[PDB]
């Protein structure tokens, strides 16, 4: 019984845009399910998101399907793809960042 990805709990990615006050922690999430367990990965922008991309890096929190980046700055403003993935499919959903 092997399938393809799908979000679990759609409610709390609902709300698509996000505005946040500096120096503010932002968590986005994408909870997912699928057979076997897909892997996560996020882009900014649509390119692959690195640690070394900002100052404080980020923390991916696997069990939660979640991206966690404390105090943010302007320069953190951009769209946040979660790409959820296994052999029976690759899902994705962007979250939309502004640093007031």
């Amino acid at each position: 019984n092997k399938r393809a990805p799908y979000w679990t709990n759609t409610e709390k990615m609902e709300k698509r845009l996000h505005a946040v006050p500096a120096a503010n922690t932002v968590k986005f999430r994408c909870p997912a399910g699928g057979n076997p367990m897909p892997t996560m990965r996020w882009l900014k922008n649509g390119k692959e998101f690195k640690q070394e991309h900002r100052i404080g890096g980020y923390k991916v929190r696997n069990q939660h399907w979640s991206l966690i980046m404390e105090s943010v700055v302007p320069s953190d403003k951009g769209n946040y793809t979660c790409v959820v993935e296994n052999e029976y499919g690759s899902i994705n959903h962007t979250y939309h960042l502004d640093v007031v």
